[PDB]
């Protein structure tokens, strides 16, 4: 009867209703709604969660990336290697600093930056690499780091889709990393509105960020540098604190589901599945499949009362937004292929097994018929 | 004794505790947190409130200004006349577009852009005028419009401290206006986090704005244009709807307190009282007095257990953020003078008469001291 929802947000509030309500009531009653104890508590907790020393809360994953770059001196004339395969914000953030986004294709087997391709894209104007741990899968960080070192580049990770994921046993955002996260409601760790953060081991970068996000000031009405307004609300921070506490458990639920999908969709002719890189603990922000006749598969599922989505329908390079400025069509085949064949299957910490089985059955069904 | 607070934010929540809590619960139960019915509802109401056709909720007053400018095609190589006397955000939004902020002094006695001075700063690079209705006082819109219309400049108003004010009987942001507002907790119209909006009578601008605040999208995943993320949460918007229904009333309270101060502090030696330009209905975001020896007066009130604030202690041009690109100290005397003379006295829809009365007494006392 009822459809399989793509991702149930309300279920996330439902599960922790009492604590959530109390957290909000608390904020409401504090009389402090910006840059207070909730933000400070969350930052500390998140940073620790991430196995690093600093966290700076902001308004969105897009701002975190932008401010991270700006904070590393990134600007006009600079080149930033970005994924040709990712959510547009990745590029926009770069574009926002005046810098130039230079797309690099994903590895042939994993939706992350291909390091060898990366190397070949590096030019004398390159100043930073911007790997995206797409769908909750970590990019080959050791290879990226080697490259960056060897070439004197910074590394800003787009971890908006990988909260709590591990790379070779270390969380994404650990140590000397510089990673941007999104707290958008639908992210693996979400709140009740827009939010984001930058995590880093660098106390200096951290401080620049604190100024950056707050009108370039550390002291009221003391504008030492040009800044903006990109803060994480206390109210949102409060909830985030609750949710963080449940992140590994929630994440584990997705992993189970992912294991279910992998086995249950194994063999299917014409249906490509995700190949987890070794030495990694992905967080399955999205469970993706690939096929020719993706459109037909979606309709089929739709018709079967299954909610689906495509991440993403148009490759960044081909969006009107960047059209006249990025590589021509056919010049980024992998991102292009992804756009035509990819489909996201319901997944989340509130999806019941029976519903995942329904999904599987319907996929097999279609797969089989075609 | 208990100090007199500068502006009590809790009191705002308290007064509407029940409605508030329920507006929030409602959002929580909706399963809808971004770009929903509360946003739409608040936009319609606000728009109607400002006597205009559209309202586009964003993340802050700065983004409102920025996005408006962007939407009007303002950018690099362009010039936007800004007030030398204002909150930094006004300049920052201009710079953010790659355009250039060109400071123009305010009147000598009114914290707004001096129309007479504007004209002279106009360059072939000029594209817009960015007047600020500072402290809840409207700038001279008629003059500015006239000026704009002549030179074919756009006008983007910084109305973050002027929610509901009227100029010539019309609300700030009415008709063909293009005005940006802030919903920052401490504004006349605030919420429990950051937020803002742009109001305009232009459907096309409005649509551009919706797209700009939402990744250059009108359809999910269809990036028609370059955009950003600058939205007003459902949760905050629910609250604003309530606050909005009490704005007139709350502003009204501010106006009573203003009258009191004005009457209560009349004829005081070195105390400069805020002037209310004719044809204006101010909303007194802030109550400002000016004096030489402001730090003294400040220390004095502090001693009398009264919280005050200075808006702003350092003129924009003199801030390190722009020091390097603005005019040198001494070349923007009005702005420089405001910065060294201003003091904000407690005011808000939650301040009580007796507290205001003590503010009055301390100020008088001070002013009457033997010299
Ligand atoms: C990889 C990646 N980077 C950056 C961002 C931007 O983060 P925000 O905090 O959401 O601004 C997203 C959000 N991806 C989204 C959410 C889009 C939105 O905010 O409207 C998505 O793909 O639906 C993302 O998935
Ligand atoms: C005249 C004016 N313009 C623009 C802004 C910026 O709007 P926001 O939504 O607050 O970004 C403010 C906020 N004035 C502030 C609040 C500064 C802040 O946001 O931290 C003030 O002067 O304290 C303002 O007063
Ligand atoms: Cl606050
Ligand atoms: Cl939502
Ligand atoms: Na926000």
């Amino acid at each position: 009867t009822p459809r399989v929802p793509f991702l149930d947000l309300k279920a996330a509030y439902e599960e922790l209703r009492a604590e959530t309500d109390a957290a909000i009531a608390r904020v409401l009653d504090s009389g402090r709604y910006l840059l207070g104890p909730e933000l400070e508590g969350f930052e500390a907790e998140f940073a620790a969660y991430c196995e690093t020393d600093h966290a700076v809360g902001v308004n969105s994953g897009m701002d975190a990336l932008q401010l991270a770059l700006r904070g590393l001196g990134i600007g006009p004339g600079d080149e930033v290697i970005v994924p040709s395969h990712t959510y547009i914000a990745s590029w926009l953030a770069v574009s926002a600093t005046g810098a130039t986004p230079v797309p690099v294709e994903p590895h042939e087997d994993h939706p992350t930056l291909d390091p060898l391709l990366v190397e070949k894209a590096i030019t004398p104007r390159t100043r930073a690499l911007l790997p995206v741990h797409l769908y909750g899968h970590p990019a080959d960080m050791d290879a990226l780091r080697e490259l960056a070192d060897r070439h004197g580049l910074h590394i800003v990770e787009d971890a908006a889709q990988a909260h709590g994921a591990r790379y070779r046993g270390r969380r994404i955002g650990a140590g000397s990393s510089v990673a941007a996260f999104s707290f958008y409601p639908g992210k693996n760790l979400g709140c009740f509105g827009d939010g984001g953060a930058v995590v880093t081991g660098d106390p200096e970068l951290a401080e620049r960020l604190r100024m950056l996000r707050n009108y370039g000031s550390r002291q009221k009405y003391s504008h030492e540098t040009k800044g903006t307004n990109s803060r994480l609300d206390e109210m949102q921070a409060a909830v985030l604190r609750i949710r963080l506490a449940h992140l590994d458990s929630w994440n584990g639920r997705r992993s189970a589901l992912a294991a279910e999908y992998l086995s249950g969709l194994a063999g299917l002719p014409g249906i490509g599945l995700p190949v987890t890189a070794p030495d990694t603990d992905p967080v399955w922000h999205l469970f993706t499949v690939r096929t020719e006749r993706r459109d037909e598969l979606r309709s089929h599922l739709d018709a079967r009362g299954i909610d689906t989505l495509t991440h993403y329908p148009v490759p960044v390079h081909l969006s009107p937004a960047y059209a006249g400025e990025a590589p021509p069509e056919g010049s980024l085949p992998r991102a292009e292929s992804f756009a035509r064949q990819v489909l996201s299957l319901p997944i989340g910490p509130h999806l019941e097994r029976p519903q995942a089985l329904r999904v599987i059955d319907a996929v097999r069904e279609w797969a089989e018929r075609v």
